[PDB]
């Protein structure tokens, strides 16, 4: 029971929303049919919830990651472009979106996290993640810190947990096996040990979140944060002088962080499937259509090439690509939603010291495999 003749799309409240709703307005200025774009809460946990009674969005954008328990459950209509269409995007990006050798969505820009400082409190960032406790050490006399960023989403911590060998599924034949979990190995509970002992020397608190991490650093009081694309558009307001580099290396290794593809999926319920497809390839899925949205909150690497060609040469793009490089594109699998949930509780638990390092991996790797 969604409207016919309208669309209604639903993104993340960390998004371009107000962009995404300019593509719109000149689409319905040029179609007389109206997009409205809501940004609901936990929308990715409630669309299951009311797309299944035949209800929610007509689209529905969130990182690639959530799109194979969509796509399992029924959710998703098939999409098929043509390829010509196709290739005006980077193959890798419609890999992420194939589900069961289908596609499920349209790829719109590739995500990875990178380290964030401010040029005038360190004009040079640190290579390492070892030097970060002796750098906290002198800010802190001064009244700053070194680092702080968002604790509370294991999002942000698995660059680190990865970098000496973490793992989520190992990738074995073309095929992700769900009963071998690298979150217990050697490597995660190395870079889980870190972060604890960063916090237990008081060189970062456990409660930190997005919020605080990114007022800290907008405020100038923290010489460095770790975000996405998205959270550029807030620095340059408050026009702190910033720089955005490849993530810090932990015993020698890159920190590998999960690349993230902001797709775009049509609910198989909606009566607009062909309105859908007009609007996500003739509209946004443009140079301006994705300018749009990038002048609200920066998309990232985006997947469109020609558009791409104008951005990679910005050196946040080029460090974001650098970081990406180095990360893992996630898997899509129904399971990464039971991945997630069991880390983020480890982590929670292990910086709050409710759990050792160990007993929270341990939990979480048991979790995962059943
Ligand atoms: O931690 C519980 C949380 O886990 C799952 O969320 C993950 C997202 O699915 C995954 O894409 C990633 O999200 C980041 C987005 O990709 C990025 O664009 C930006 O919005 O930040 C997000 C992190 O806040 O990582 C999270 C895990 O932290 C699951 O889908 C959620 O329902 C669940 O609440």
């Amino acid at each position: 029971k969604i409207e016919e003749g309208k669309l209604v799309i639903w993104i993340n409240g960390d998004k371009g929303y107000n962009g995404l709703a300019e593509v719109g307005k000149k689409f319905e200025k040029d179609t007389g049919i109206k997009v409205t774009v809501e940004h609901p809460d936990k929308l990715e946990e409630k669309f299951p919830q009311v797309a299944a009674t035949g209800d929610g969005p007509d689209i529905i954008f969130w990182a690639h990651d959530r799109f194979g328990g969509y796509a399992q459950s029924g959710l998703l209509a098939e999409i098929t472009p043509d390829k010509a269409f196709q290739d005006k995007l980077y193959p890798f990006t419609w890999d992420a979106v194939r589900y069961n050798g289908k596609l499920i969505a349209y790829p719109i820009a590739v995500e990875a996290l990178s380290l964030i400082y401010n040029k005038d409190l360190l004009p040079n960032p640190p290579k390492t993640w070892e030097e970060i406790p002796a750098l906290d050490k002198e800010l802190k006399a001064k009244g700053k810190s070194a680092l702080m960023f968002n604790l509370q989403e294991p999002y942000f911590t698995w660059p680190l947990i990865a970098a000496d060998g973490g793992y989520a599924f190992k990738y074995e034949n073309g095929k992700y096996d769900i009963k071998d979990v690298g979150v217990d190995n050697a490597g995660a509970k190395a870079g889980l040990t870190f972060l604890v002992d960063l916090i237990k020397n008081k060189h970062m608190n456990a409660d930190t979140d997005y919020s605080i991490a990114e007022a800290a650093f907008n405020k100038g009081e923290t010489a460095m944060t770790i975000n996405g694309p998205w959270a550029w558009s807030n620095i340059d307001t408050s026009k702190v002088n910033y720089g955005v580099t490849v993530l810090p290396t932990f015993k020698g290794q890159p920190s590998k962080p999960f690349v993230g593809v902001l797709s775009a999926g049509i609910n198989a319920a909606s009566p607009n499937k062909e309105l859908a497809k007009e609007f996500l390839e003739n509209y946004l899925l443009t140079d301006e259509g994705l300018e749009a949205v990038n002048k609200d909150k920066p998309l990232g690497a985006v997947a469109l090439k020609s558009y791409e060609e104008e951005l990679a040469k910005d050196p946040r793009i080029a460090a974001t690509m650098e970081n990406a490089q180095k990360g893992e594109i996630m898997p899509n699998i129904p399971q990464m939603s039971a991945f997630w949930y069991a880390v983020r509780t480890a982590v929670i638990n292990a910086a709050s010291g409710r759990q050792t390092v160990d007993e929270a991996l341990k939990d979480a790797q048991t979790r995962i495999t059943k």
